[PDB]
This record gives structure tokens, sequence and C-alpha cells, in this order.
């Protein structure tokens, strides 16, 4: 019934715990084995229910009408991805009362979150992203032959793997070539906010609503360049996502406020590349710990996809979304109170050994792979057929060409308690 200990919540609700795999995922393991679900209380912060265990994931994300993304018919009374209480005060003061600063599916609830939903769900189907996996199999082969012309020895990161996810989602998107470094940059400020190597040069660095400042300047820069996509598209559509988006009209023939296109844009153009560069980068720090796995998929090409399965499990690079109690609810001898906010901890629930034998060590042979790295309910991860297409098609046609993997220098991860993963992995190849 205590509040978790300070050192266990600090860990991982501070940015600054995420700077390290290793304390993190022990205090994460620390609450599956001792306080499955116990309540953060960190200065500065609401408090914040703790959910790691994978049961207890899926149970509050298949009840949205008890835990609300964005606060139900309150819009913007709850912040889905989580800042400090000076980062939404400051939205507060932005907006106007509330921390809905986009309008986006991550801060929508039902009905609302089904419309918007519908606009992209069919695009986003398997079925419907076979019709790309040719042009992206030509973008991976392209991005490897540039590999094989660098030399053995990189950063398997930010000289690798982010571009080929981000010329993927451009070239669908529709966004030319030439604007790719800006919209780099400006994933690198989004996904940075609490990154002291990321900050942006015009907002105070060190005030405590700084991510918050970041968050919004950087959404500002986004919102500029989109605006003027938004009307392109609607004055000349082309066959393009950017089209499908831009041209939305709901169910009375008017297109949704122009708000939805950016949101849309925004989602797209940062987590629609950033999670598969950081997924892809993991894959190889892991194939590097277990060349025996490289031999094996190499022999097997077929094994390609439960290689993918098990990166993402062990990766998991979406950290949380927060939601808020509607009602009071019990779970697991703990009563959450309406108004309760609680933060979903994906990474812990893809640890959670009652569901994973061994749940630390990296095995491409679990089947089914139960992972949650794409989380659960209606707000389940849209891009992830994308995601798991891009990362197959990158594996077939790389790993043929790599004999060993071997990390070469130390490893820098993401400082975030949000979307993160490595952005430096100095590595040594030997190709075949
Ligand atoms: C390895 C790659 C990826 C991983 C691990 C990942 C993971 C996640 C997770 C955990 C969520 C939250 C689900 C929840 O709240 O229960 C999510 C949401 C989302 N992801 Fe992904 N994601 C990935 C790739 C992508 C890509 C490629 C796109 C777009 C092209 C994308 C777009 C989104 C959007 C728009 C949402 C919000 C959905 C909603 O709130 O309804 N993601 N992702
Ligand atoms: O895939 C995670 C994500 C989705 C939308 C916006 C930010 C991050
Ligand atoms: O809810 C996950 C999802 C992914 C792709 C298309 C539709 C829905």
């Amino acid at each position: 019934t205590a509040a978790i200990p300070d050192e266990i919540a600090r860990q991982i609700v501070l940015p600054e715990g995420h700077k390290d795999n290793v304390p993190l995922f022990e205090a994460y393991r620390w609450l599956r084995e001792n306080q499955p679900l116990g309540q953060a209380r960190v200065e500065g912060y609401d408090p914040l229910w703790l959910i790691t265990k994978y049961a207890d994931l899926m149970e509050v994300e298949r009840q949205p009408q008890i835990f609300a993304a964005g606060g139900g018919e309150d819009k913007g009374s709850n912040n889905p991805i989580l800042a400090n209480q000076a980062g939404d005060e400051f939205t507060r003061q932005l907006l106007g009362g509330n921390l809905r600063i986009l309008d986006a599916l991550p801060y929508l609830d039902q009905p609302e979150h089904s419309v918007v939903k519908d606009v992209a769900f069919d695009w986003f189907r398997p079925a419907n992203l076979k019709k790309w996996e040719d042009r992206i199999r030509e973008t991976a082969r392209a991005s490897i032959d540039r590999l094989l012309a660098g030399g053995p020895d990189l950063d398997a990161v930010q000289e690798f793997a982010v571009f080929f996810p981000l010329r993927v989602i451009m070239s669908l998107f529709g966004v030319p070539e030439e604007d790719e470094p800006r919209m780099m940059a400006l994933t690198q400020d989004f996904f940075g906010v609490a990154d002291p190597d990321a900050q942006r040069d015009d907002i105070e660095a060190l005030s405590p609503d700084a991510a918050a400042q970041q968050w919004a300047a950087t959404i500002a820069d986004f919102y500029a360049y989109f605006d003027v996509l938004v009307e392109s598209r609607r004055a000349e559509p082309r066959d393009d996502l950017a089209t499908l988006i831009a041209v939305a009209k709901d169910e009375n023939g008017e297109y949704f406020p122009k708000t939805f296109a950016y949101g849309w844009f925004v989602a797209i153009a940062t987590a629609g590349h950033d999670t598969t560069a950081s997924t892809l980068a993991g894959c190889l720090q892991s194939l590097a710990a277990h060349p025996e796995v490289l031999d094996r998929v190499k022999g097997d090409p077929d094994l390609i996809p439960d290689l993918v399965n098990e990166s993402l499990r062990i990766v998991s690079p979406v950290k949380h979304f927060t939601r808020v109690a509607l009602q009071d609810y019990e779970m697991r001898g703990q009563k959450i109170k309406a108004g309760d906010r609680l933060m979903l901890l994906f990474q812990s629930g893809n640890r959670d050994a009652e569901v994973f034998d061994r749940p630390d060590d990296f095995d491409i042979d679990r089947r089914p792979n139960k992972h949650i790295a794409f989380g659960y309910g209606p707000h389940m991860c849209i891009g992830q057929h994308l995601a798991k297409l891009e990362l197959k098609v990158m594996l077939q046609e790389l790993l043929p060409h790599l004999e060993r993997v071997e990390v070469s220098g130390e490893p820098k991860l993401i400082q975030t308690n949000f979307v993160g993963g490595l952005r430096k992995l100095p590595v040594h190849l030997t190709f075949s």
C-alpha cells in the first residue's frame, strides 16, 4: 500500500533514469517481483500507477471507457505522453487550459479516436502494404550498397540504420528527398526533448518546463511545413499518404480540421521511422552478442520474421503512454481512484517472467512471440505492419552480406522515458 521506493520510481519516471538500460530494466524487474502495481510519487510529477505486468497492460488497454488517453469528455485533460507538472502547466498556458497539443491518435478517446483512425486504417493493413514491398526492397538495397561502399567501421545507427526507414516513410508520405535532413533534425528535437545532446537553441534548456517548450517549438516547426503540404494536396491530389490524410472528409462531407492532418503528419514524420531505425540497430547489437543467431538466420531466411519479433520484444523502443482512470477501479488488490494517472510500461510487460520463459534471453524460437512492443487495445500501433515489413525486407537484403557484427565502441541510448533506443552503435562488420 506504500508508495514505490523513491530510487525505483525515479529510475523509471525521470528521463535521466533511461540513460542506461541496466538499472532501468532492474527497476522494472524489482517492481514486477516486489510491487507489480504501485504508485510512483516523484517530486515534480503527478502520482503514477506504474503498470509493469503484461496482463495488467492488456487489462487497462482493452478498457478505454475506464482508462482514457486524453481525459474522455473533458478533452485534453490528460497528457498521454508523460510531461512533468511544470511542462503540463506550460502547455495549459499555451493552449488555454488543456493538454491536447496535437489532434493525433494518442490524444483521442472513443468515439473521436475511431472516426479519425478510420481515415488511415485500411492503408496500414498488411494486404494494403504489399504494393510497397518491391519499392521498400529497392530502398533497402540502395542503403546496403552505400553500407558496403563505406567500409566495415561505422556507427550502425547514424551512418546506416536511420536513413532507410526515413527514406521509406518520406517516399510513402510524398515528401521530396531534399526535405529529409530537416525531417530528421525535427524528429531528433521531438524525441530528444529531455536529452541534453538534443537541445534546441530556441527554448530555455534548463527551465523546469524545458522539455515541454522543446515539444511545442518542434510541433510549431512541423505545423508551418505541413500547412503548405495540406493546401498543396487539397489543390492537387497525388497517389500518396499525404493526399489520403490531406483530403479526408467527415460523415458530413466537410474536411477534418487541418490540425487533424497536421497530427497524422507529425506522427508519420517521427514515429513513422525512428522506432524502425532503433529496432534495426538493436537487432544488429543482438546479432553481435549472439553470432550463432546470425549463422542460423543466414542458413534459414524464413527465421527473419522470428528475429524481427524477438528484436521488437527486447528493444521495445516505445516505453510508455499514460492513461487516466475515469472511475475508481480495483486491480491486483489495489484501488485506483477516479482521476489517478497510469504509466503503461511496455518494456516491462515484454520482460514479464509469467509470460516469457527466460525473459532477458534473446531467443528467436519463442512461438508464438506474444510481445506487447506495439501496445494493445484501440490505440495499438497503427504502423506495426509497415514497421515489420521494412525490418523483414531490410534483414532479407542485409544478412546475406554480413558474416559477423562486432560492437567496437560504447553504445549510447537516447535519454528519454518515451521513445528511445540506440542513438549510437559503433561496429566493425565482416562482409561475406
Ligand atoms: C518498431 C516500430 C514501432 C514500434 C515498436 C511502435 C510502438 C508503438 C506503441 C507501443 C504504441 C502505443 C500503443 C498503445 O497506446 O497501446 C504506438 C502507437 C502509434 N504508432 Fe507505433 N510503433 C512503431 C512504428 C510505427 C510506425 C512505422 C508508424 C507509422 C507509420 C507508427 C505510428 C503510430 C501511431 C500513429 C500511434 C498512435 C496510435 C493510437 O494512439 O491509436 N508506429 N506505437
Ligand atoms: O509509435 C509511437 C508514437 C506514435 C505517435 C506519436 C509519437 C510516438
Ligand atoms: O490497431 C492496429 C492496426 C494496425 C494497422 C491497421 C489497422 C489497425
